[PDB]
């Protein structure tokens, strides 16, 4: 299966799907073993963690292209790529954004409407230059919008539609905050959508059942997992500098014996045999 | 001050210099908030970190070097780069281990004698090839050594004193379990001796108190940080894959403030401002 | 839809011998493509001596390989046959790294030699398991480089090769055949594609395509031709405007604008957005 | 111990004009320093067309662009002017990024354009604000490259560039300029080194440095014609390979084995390691 296939199965056998945040390689096969059967890579974590850097487009195609051929080369779940706009105003830069993203093993990526947002005709247009650029069909178009808040729910409505004649394959509405309002959007969009539920946001925490009931088809944790990893190793850096040791904060850590598991050390070990 | 020179001034201004292991640029952020002077990469968290793989030498020159750039971008404390036995068995492999390491901003690097060791005359060859590429004298080369585990102590002082000799600049003995070993061996060597503070590995977990009693100068913590924030992440995919939500992880997840507040998304608000 | 190494197998299938031609970067696949070849290479001491300006010593590593061969394969749609020397590592595990990035990144094939001198038979067939078992695409073709032939005789090169093929190498490049008969002896021998590298200022007679598949040869291979005219045309200009103070006395040597926006397809970028918006 | 950026002005402080000449690639770097260059120049156009055989419509980035800094700088010691376009995004972060990756990879000098048509001069002004305050090292040199000649005329070309010197712009490259008396006139307003490009099969005439160096011009600009030269050369061998079945018929036109060894000093390897064992 291509990894769009991947994700279009995961989408079809999954009710909604649950899709995590993997801020790099190592938190892609956890979450494999946790047993998701698609991951994410945010745009805000490559900038915030990847760079150490605020999300403010100052991350290029680069150093996306970089997480996401970490992440392929070694876990086989659907990735999902936050692509920003396309990395530059043309419809070329998308063109190569996408291909790109083919090539290096994502499954999937959406593409936003920010410049404020652009016209529902220039949206159309980077839909239809990301459409026409996609060598592999399977690979998911989902379109991004920030129109609900801008010009409300019809308009957000109308605009997923021209999206999805265009060629968009799945929708990620911004800052949609009520269960009805996500039943409404789903029925007159027709096509998978995604609810972002990011902590520390507008969004209530809603569960699977909730969404499941508005016929959401994606639910997304975007950077839950690096949330909490920045907190673990931040106690660890502080507890250093004030013990003078780790010792305090040794019950905090996955074991030696756990990291070799994870990153299923054995299975190297099985392939030399195999081989030799 | 070249990050070399930062690395030297390090370890003559703290007795002994903790040095903290930095998965990514977000981490060496939190090192510095927390007052470290030197930050490490660690060649077993590129691989097992960055790339999710065994530290079984799959990571190449390229791979250490794109998380050296990242955190060296953002991140102005000195890093001690762990790069193998140089990635290449040619003087001209070493030399582009070293010149590339100064460029992207490395402060140090720790060469080894891995092939079961090499002789010391290959050893002391190997830090002629990183002392004679050297284009920034401040660039602290550190011979790290098996030979206390393989020839015994005489051994691992005559080898040692040998790569000082060659030019090495400081000196990393792995596994040593004694201070009293310790002690006796910064006698032997005179120039600044590393002691490797691992977790789950043969070390007790000695303190900087003990540590300058044995005339250690750096303490080294190279994956502390990282196991805490892999036990963390496999929590909040727990929690998801159980819950259909993150509700019940919340309280273990840096706050979209404290993130804001680590990466410092304020002061570029102040160079807009500033600027314009 | 042809993957790289199905368009490589059938350029194999469908000329006898496949001229195989070195491109330094994705400009010169692109004129190769125009000039009609249906496969194209790179060198690793074109990787070396061209894209990093250094001698073809192994400095050159797995990462410097893959941007070349990411650049070429993004915009020209001819197989590219690899060098990638012995597999960028000592391990099992850095041959599976290159075999799988190599063809993630596009590559149609790629050749791994016994270099360590060479390696035992049993050492190179580690190598080409290792590579065989690491292939997530089957049609992307394995080539076993061998300098057998000068180290240890014909007989040996033949066993090698076979050995090879037994481990799973879909084609065979011996290094050093000076004689058209030895090519010969060795495809009927080998029964594989053999390839026969033609560089220049080498021990190899300049073999046609006719005399080599009179012996039965069915690639060969131009591996540096373009680059090493490229860079004698380079320094030609160099050295004119430096002693001229001007560029006039190499304008007649000089590609046209007006060519070199047809060699890169320009006006198809601008019909593409005709065709869309 | 001087950094790139006090190499490029020590460059143009000792020779006028400074001949500046494009590197298409670090072996070409190599071949400009053996000519006996004192500078050389990255474009925009050779990375998009050469790097990437591609047209040059901004599809080439950031990461393009430092790939051939990085090997470029990493073998040539040559101070290298390079092409940032508009800076790599609207941004005044990315306009920093830009100017902070250049200077860590090895450039000595950037040129960064008015391009959006232009911008208004207090957007151009913004823009060189963006790139002067993000260097970390001072000695490195900022050009601003403008085309408010052709758009607005020669008085608006002068304050846009002088407004431009005020925010602390090094050099002025103004584009589009074909009357030596022109360029005299400007360079007399401006003050700082202005840049000739003298590009062929353009609008500019082929001004020798002599000319340039009456109409007070302190940098002459070659910006692709080794690429040029190379890209015939190198398709004379592909049509020659394909027509012939052999590359007999161009071997005259090859730089030899022995003269690439050279040119790549192949020779100081040996030595260094005599000399280390």
């Amino acid at each position: 299966l291509t990894p769009g296939q991947r994700f279009r199965e995961a989408v079809a056998t999954e009710h909604p799907l649950q899709v995590v945040g993997t801020i790099n390689a190592n938190h892609a096969l956890l979450a494999k073993r946790a047993g998701f059967k698609a991951i994410y890579l945010s745009g805000g974590g490559v900038a915030a963690g990847s760079l150490g850097l605020p999300d403010l487009g100052i991350s290029g195609l680069d150093d996306v292209l970089t997480d996401v051929r970490r992440i392929t080369d070694v876990c086989d779940l659907p990735l999902l790529v936050d692509v920003d706009t396309g990395f530059g105003s043309s419809a070329f830069n998308v063109a190569r954004t996408v291909k790109s993203m083919i090539k290096f093993g994502a499954a999937a990526m959406h593409i936003e409407d920010q410049v404020e947002i652009v016209s529902q005709q220039e949206m159309v247009d980077r839909i239809k230059a990301a459409v026409d650029a996609r060598s592999d069909d399977s690979f998911v178009i989902m379109a991004r919008t920030d129109a609900l808040a801008v010009e409300g729910l019809q308009a957000a409505i109308d605009r997923a539609c021209a999206c999805v004649e265009a060629g968009a394959d799945m929708i990620f509405p911004e800052a949609m905050t009520e269960l009805a309002m996500y039943k409404e959007f789903a029925a007159a969009v027709k096509v998978p959508v995604l609810a972002n539920i990011t902590e520390f946001g507008a969004t209530p925490l809603f569960t699977t059942d909730e969404l499941a009931s508005a016929d959401v088809s994606l639910v997304l944790y975007p950077l839950s997992a690096f949330r909490a990893m920045n907190k673990a190793a931040e106690n660890v850096y502080t507890a250093i500098r004030r013990d003078g040791t780790q010792k305090n904060v040794i019950d905090t850590m996955q074991t030696r014996m756990e990291l070799y598991d994870r990153i299923d050390y054995h299975s190297f070990e099985q392939k030399l045999d195999a081989l030799f």
